[PDB]
């Protein structure tokens, strides 16, 4: 029996491919996997690919591509065989050999050969057995051609022997009738068998056939002295007669005296600056009072617009089917070719109804919210499927890019149209990441490191201006408010003081200008003397999130280092190395590569690094990306890609998931199926390091959801026992190194020693840690040796065990007391420790794959402490922070996880975290936390936009009022965010600042600065935009360029940013020490930070841009006649003024043939000037300056120029401008015209049916032959 093997992947080695199990190990012989039976050779593990073997006696063929065992025919003489995949003979069947040819055995297993006439597929096979695909064959002069797939008979055409031979299935040449080629080309041919070219009558029916033949739809011209237009039909339709209903409907009945609005302006429209959208309700001069008495209407008798008038018949109808279909219309279907008068009375019917339904009700509650789904309403199509009933106004009709996080996005621009949406002149300028900063790309890197941006400036939802100088003042406005929140928001505190954040986290880096880094970095100058000297500097840690790998050198150069940046490469060493399967590992031997950003194979010396900080996991990165791996795994339906799981909001999904992942963790290493493996291994290796500020994840000591630190991972034992090792242990001098089985030794020298060499001072004897790994669940030693090399400070000294690992798991020792005696080893006189294949060996628990150990020197006192004060002295060079004992001392912990439980509406006081954190102030004191990273504690929005804004997460970096940490509603009611209230939240500040560190301070805490976005904006504002995807750049879909857009992206001015906004700006500027910092020229602006005007009500002038809201193109009304937007704030000409009926004015709406030409006004009963117009969602026609149809004549020829923007369009005398659509001259020549209507040139255009054509600069066809 082949065994089946499930998990573990392929892999090259020596240009040969071989495959590795879930243990780790090579698979050798006969065994199933993917379902395909594959062999791999006995010595080498070679897969056998083209070859054939023995699987269990009978003898089986294995593909050359792939590997998998496949058919094959053997002929020792006469007609081979055959045999089935899984050996055994062919008794009746197809089998296709490795060259290819494909045969059809017998009932006694001899090849057939000749005619096969199947069941409705007939089929030919040439002699020796071969089938024939792709060829003519003449089985008796029937010349019946046969696909290329399938033998199976099809009818087509044969440019062999002659021009234009057609033929059928079954082999007969079709003379006088239809045939079709297989790229779908249709001849016509006459008695005799020859071709027809020209325009032809086949069965009462013009037809037109080009010079090669083919019938051919979408094709205009004149045609012995007949303009006609040939359809998709491929049928001819007179270009005389016009494809329009003649004559004018009158809009003006009994009800419209009464319907017309009480007012034209700003008082009884309900707008957008103005102008007005679908969802617009208005006040009418009466209202029919329950469906029977027309009443004077009062102040708030408001009703929807779409209840008495609409943009066009289409959306009439589809609105009258809608309300029938909520009981209030009459029973019966309308549409678009139903004509006015039979809609105006349809809809007269249905306010009977509304209004009767309100008067029941006592209330139009359901009548805005009945309206709200009909805008937004789906319907069956043709094809039998849902698609919008009004795409218009849905996410449907907002096409473009779909690079972007959210599926789209905009730019706002400025225009004439909204004066008020308008930016400054040199603002809006986007893409001004750390790289990008002047404006054009610079590569700080050098020689082994990279240099690349991947930042963009449109992230998540609505995109705010750091460009724009009054921007980055209310920037620097909200830091100040933050680094003191406690004496802003709870001033008759007397300890409010210490109720105050002291250091930043700056997130999205690389989605915002860049100047925020500089404007920031010269606040803590001025405020906190971080400049001075190390002391200052390392009370306020600071860190970017900056994931572009040219950032880390940015920082160096160019932001002194204002702001600590992250290890990426040790990040990514780590996980590489040591997290992933067996399968995907790399080796320990990278962790020694030069393209480290810090070298510490002998890392000696102290202000020589880059500051940094590095970390394992955090709570974006390698947390939520696992979670969307399963979903996809579970849900390959509804979440096929691992990018397309990331995209789901349910919650149901992530419970399930999570039941999963947490199930994983607990599962062994070689079972791990999605976990990280060798999470202590890798935390061991961090937390030893030096030249680094290590950071921990709340998700590695606790699960990364239900309750706050209520459940810990398997994890905990080790990492709590490490941390609690760096403050007694970790000091001086490091070094790397791997032999060559593998082994990793890390090894500290302890304070005083920077070196093995090194005597050290007298504290250096009893610190110094020594940390062994291997990632190998397989490491057998046997002969060879592993060393941990100590210094020379540490030579004939007794040694013992900090952790261990067993089978069960890893054993962590606490202290020297609780060690065995057979455990002990002392060091020899050079300082070495040897270990054998007794004591290392490989392991596969839980917690390790290869092995882990991690040794400290035996007699530490209590008070021993391993880390150092900073310094006071000045410091030279650029640098505010300087990478030496001082800085490792310092340590962060990442406090929380986006999926953290979400407290109930009536939880108890202590389920919201910032209560537990209070509770467990001194536990993080004990793990040697100096640093707190609190998440963001901004009230989180929930409409579900992206993860992070959905009700089971509000993780918090999703959020509307920015100035809003928990405070209570306007009640007095307490209302806390998912982590607490702004009391809960000062408390948690002063808990961690009561607590002291090794030099006396207090713990820091950390605000979450986030610059770049805000969420789900109250109130609506008109914008002009362009589709974009996220770098900005234009997707340019034609509708979409400059239009008009009712954005959600205007503040409350009620909120707490119009209480706070800007609001200590004007008394910092008084103050002596930041008149640095307002002096300052910033790169990318090149203009001073602008502190003089407040921003109290955030507004469209204050954006770059924004996310696709699925508003729709057209959910701003306008008159498509005029075609002005509608505006009742205004009485410009740039916009159209209300329809004629809603002002009770005499309005028509029709064609109306005239001697001099014909007019046409809009369903508002205006007059078509200056503009395409579609008709009953068919045909297009064009209306000139004077209200007039442009058409061609004899004198005038149909191509013409309309607009005088230079572009070319066919107009046929009916007036009809032909889109998607080829047209001729009078002359001869061929034009086509694209989507938009206008002639095409310099280009090849595809054709449906896989003819190519190609069009001349000139616009003319070439000719073919
Ligand atoms: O370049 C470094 C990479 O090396 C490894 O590549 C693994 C491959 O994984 C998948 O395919 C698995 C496939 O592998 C062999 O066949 C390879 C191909 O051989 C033909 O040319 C044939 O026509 C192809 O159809 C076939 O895929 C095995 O014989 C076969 O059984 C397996 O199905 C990917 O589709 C490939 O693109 C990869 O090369 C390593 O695993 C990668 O992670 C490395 O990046
Ligand atoms: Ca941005
Ligand atoms: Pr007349
Ligand atoms: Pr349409
Ligand atoms: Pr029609």
């Amino acid at each position: 029996v082949p065994e089946t093997i499930t998990g573990g992947r392929y892999s090259l080695k020596d240009g040969y491919y071989v495959y590795l199990d879930k243990q780790g190990k090579q698979v050798v012989g006969p065994k199933n996997i993917d379902n395909h039976l594959q062999y791999f050779d006995e010595t080498t593990g070679k897969q056998v690919k083209g070859d054939f073997r023995s699987v269990n006696g009978k003898r089986i063929y294995f593909n050359a591509n792939l590997g998998y065992a496949d058919d094959y025919t053997t002929d020792v003489a006469g007609k081979l065989v055959g045999y089935d995949s899984n050996g055994n003979q062919v008794k009746a069947g197809y089998v296709t050999n490795s060259q290819g040819k494909t045969y059809y055995f017998n009932n006694q297993g001899e090849a057939i050969i000749g005619l096969k006439t199947d069941n409705n597929k007939t089929q030919y096979f040439g002699p020796d057995g071969a089938q024939v695909k792709g060829a003519f064959q003449q089985v008796n002069g029937k010349n019946i051609y046969f696909d290329a797939q399938t033998g199976y008979a099809r009818q087509n055409v044969g440019f062999l022997d002659g021009t234009a031979k057609g033929f059928d299935e079954q082999g007969n040449q079709i003379k006088s009738g239809i045939a079709t080629d297989l790229s779908g080309n249709v001849y016509y041919f006459d008695a005799s068998g020859k071709m027809l070219t020209g325009v032809q009558n086949i069965d009462g029916k013009k037809y037109y056939f080009d010079e090669q033949g083919h019938r051919r739809r979408n094709y205009a011209g004149v045609f012995n002295n007949e303009f006609i237009y040939f359809g998709l039909d491929g049928v001819g339709q007179s270009a005389i007669e016009y494809q329009f209903e003649k004559g004018l409907t009158s809009q003006n009945s009994v009800a419209t005296s009464h319907n017309a609005a009480k007012s034209y302006d700003t008082k009884s429209f309900t707008n957008v600056d103005g102008f007005l959208t679908a969802n617009s309700w208005y006040r009418p001069t009466d209202i029919l009072r329950n469906g029977t008495k027309w009443e004077p209407s009062t102040e708030t008798d408001f009703r929807p617009l779409l209840m008495t008038w609409w943009p066009d018949k289409e959306v009439q109808a589809n609105y009258l089917n809608y309300m029938s279909a909520l009981g209030l219309g009459d029973q019966k279907i309308y549409t678009g070719a139903s004509s006015q008068l039979d809609l105006n009375n349809a809809a007269l019917i249905v306010q009977e109804a509304i209004e009767k339904k309100i008067s029941l009700e006592k209330s139009t509650k359901w009548l805005d919210d009945s309206i709200k789904s009909f805008i937004k309403s789906k319907r069956k199509d043709i094809q039998g499927n849902l698609v919008d009933t009004n795409p218009g106004w849905t996410i449907d009709s907002e096409t473009g890019s779909t690079n972007h996080l959210q599926n789209g996005a905009f730019i706002f621009t400025n225009s004439p149209l909204v004066p008020e949406a308008n930016a400054a002149e040199g603002n809006r300028l986007i893409n001004r990441t750390p790289s990008q900063q002047t404006g054009n790309h610079i590569s700080y890197a050098s020689q082994p490191y990279s240099g690349d941006d991947w930042g963009y400036e449109l992230l998540l939802g609505n995109d705010v201006d750091n460009s724009n100088p009054i921007v980055q003042a209310e920037q620097l406005n909200w830091i100040h408010y933050l680094m003191n929140f406690g004496t802003i928001t709870a001033p008759q505190d007397p300890d409010a003081h210490l109720a105050n954040f002291d250091s930043i986290r700056i997130d999205a880096v690389d989605n915002v200008d860049a100047d925020l880094l500089q404007i920031a970095g010269d606040y803590f100058k001025a405020a906190y003397q971080v400049g001075e000297n190390d002391k200052n500097a390392n009370q306020h840690i600071h860190i970017l999130q900056d994931w572009s790998p040219n950032d880390v050198w940015y920082n160096q150069q160019v932001n002194g280092n204002s702001q600590l940046t992250m290890d990426a490469t040790m990040q990514n060493q780590l996980l590489a190395s040591l997290t992933r399967p067996i399968t995907s590992r790399d080796s320990m031997k990278s962790f020694t590569k030069d393209a480290l950003l810090v070298h510490r194979t002998a890392d000696n010396s102290y202000n020589q690094a880059v500051p940094n900080y590095s970390f394992i996991r955090a709570h974006d990165s390698e947390v939520q990306t696992i979670i969307a791996k399963i979903i996809s795994d579970k849900h390959p339906d509804l979440y096929p890609t691992v990018d397309k799981a990331l995209l789901a909001k349910d919650s149901a999904l992530y419970d399930e998931a999570f039941t999963e992942y947490n199930a994983d963790m607990q599962k062994i290493s070689s079972q791990k199926q999605y976990t990280h493996n060798n999470m202590p291994s890798a935390y061991a290796i961090l937390l030893t390091n030096k030249d680094t500020v290590p950071r921990v994840y709340y998700g590695d000591l606790f699960t990364d959801n239900g309750e706050y630190m209520a459940n810990k991972t398997p994890y905990y034992d080790a990492i709590t026992s490490l941390l609690t090792a760096r403050t007694k242990f970790v000091s001086g001098g490091q070094s790397l190194s791997v032999d060559k089985n593998d082994v990793l030794t890390s090894v500290r020298y302890g304070k005083g020693a920077l070196s093995a060499t090194d005597n050290g001072s007298s504290d250096t004897r009893n610190q110094g840690i020594g940390v062994i790994v291997s990632n190998n669940p397989n490491l057998d030693l046997n002969n060879d040796k592993v060393t941990l090399s100590m210094g020379i400070s540490h030579a004939h000294q007794a040694y013992r065990p900090l952790l261990l690992t067993n089978s069960q798991g890893i054993v962590a020792y606490a202290t020297d007391s609780e060690v065995p005696q057979n455990l002990y080893k002392t060091t020899n006189d050079k300082g070495e420790l040897t270990f054998d294949a007794s004591e290392i060996k490989g392991y596969d628990t839980v917690q390790t794959s290869g092995y882990l150990a991690v040794w400290v020197p035996v007699g530490a006192s209590d008070e021993q402490d391993a880390r150092t004060i900073a310094s006071t002295e000045k410091n030279n060079g650029n640098s505010v922070y300087h990478s030496n004992a001082a800085l490792d001392s310092q340590l962060i912990y990442e406090g929380f996880s986006n999926f953290q439980t979400v407290p109930s509406k009536n939880a108890s006081a202590d389920e919201y975290a910032n209560v537990i954190i209070a509770k467990h102030a001194a536990d993080f004191n004990k793990w040697g936390v100096t640093s707190f990273q609190m998440a963001p504690q901004y009230r989180s929005s929930t409409d579900g936009s992206f993860l992070d804004a959905v009700d089971t997460v509000q993780n918090g970096y999703a959020f509307t009022d920015r100035y809003d940490l928990g405070f209570n509603a306007a009640d007095g009611s307490k209302n806390p965010t998912k982590y607490g209230t702004d009391e809960d939240l000062r408390n948690a500040i002063k808990s961690l600042h009561a607590q002291k560190t090794y030099d006396g301070s207090s713990i820091q805490v950390m605000a979450d600065f986030v610059p770049d976005q805000l969420y789900n904006m109250p109130l609506e504002q008109a914008v002009s935009v362009i589709r974009t995807d996220k770098y900005g750049v234009n997707s340019e879909n034609p509708d979409i360029q400059n239009i008009i857009y009712a954005a959600n992206i205007k503040s409350s001015g009620t909120d707490y940013q119009s209480i706070y906004g800007g609001k200590y700006l004007a008394e910092l500027q008084k103050n002596p020490l930041f008149k640095s910092l307002f002096d300052r020229i910033q790169i990318s602006t090149k203009k001073t930070i602008d502190p003089n005007t407040r921003i109290t009500q955030w507004s469209a002038k204050y954006f770059n841009g924004s996310n696709i809201q699925g508003k729709g193109i057209n959910y701003v009304l306008k008159d498509w006649a005029s075609n002005k937007y509608f505006n009742v704030s205004s009485n410009d000409d740039m916009y159209s003024r209300l329809p004629k009926q809603l002002m009770n004015q005499e309005s028509n709406t029709g064609f109306i043939v005239d001697d001099i030409g014909v007019k046409y006004y809009s369903i508002s009963g205006y007059q078509a000037k200056n503009t395409f117009v579609e008709d009953g969602n068919g045909e297009w026609y064009y209306f000139d300056n004077d209200g007039y149809m442009v058409k061609s004549t004899e004198e005038s020829g149909p191509l013409r120029t309309v607009n005088a923007s230079s572009k070319k369009y066919y107009i046929l005398p009916n007036g009809v401008e032909i889109r998607n659509s080829f047209g001729q001259d009078i002359q001869g020549n061929t034009y086509y015209f694209d989507a938009r209507g206008e002639m095409v040139t310099s280009q090849y255009i595809s054709d449906d049916t896989q003819n190519i054509y190609y069009f001349n600069n000139d616009g003319t066809m070439a000719k073919k032959g």
